[PDB]
């Protein structure tokens, strides 16, 4: 039961998509930054479940859509937030296939928050993906 996962860091801003906590620390935000090299590098990497729902290499965590701004904890079945699919280079929401994460205010500034938005195929939406 060992899945594969993978580098998700925006086209744009050339960083690297990291989650605040590095830990099974559920309600941890999810941001943009430097890509690391090493153990501490998990928190970048993501993989696809059985099921098409992305979670973290960290363990078995997805992020949910259920605040203003994207964050990460366990999943839940009765929550159509917390299940995310990917579509060709972006991040897109189970329940709403025309929603997709997205870089906050299209700057290349790193440490940006981020949020699901409608697909405008903005450059702000682009973001690149490296299997390990």
């Amino acid at each position: 039961m060992k899945p594969k996962f993978f580098y998700i860091k925006s086209e744009l801003n050339g960083k690297v998509l990291d989650i605040e906590g590095q830990n099974p620390a559920p309600g941890s935000k999810i941001i943009t930054w430097d890509q690391k090299k090493g153990p501490t590098a998990v928190n970048q990497l993501w993989y696809t479940d059985q099921q098409g729902v992305i979670r973290s290499k960290l363990n078995d965590f997805a992020i949910d859509a259920s605040h203003e701004q994207i964050e990460t904890q366990p999943f839940d079945p009765n929550n159509p937030k917390r299940a995310w699919i990917v579509s060709g280079n972006t991040i897109a929401q189970l329940s709403d296939r025309d929603i997709v994460l997205d870089i906050i205010k299209s700057d290349k500034e790193a440490g940006a928050h981020i949020c699901a938005w409608k697909q405008h195929g903005g450059p702000n939406q682009k973001f690149i993906i490296e299997s390990e």
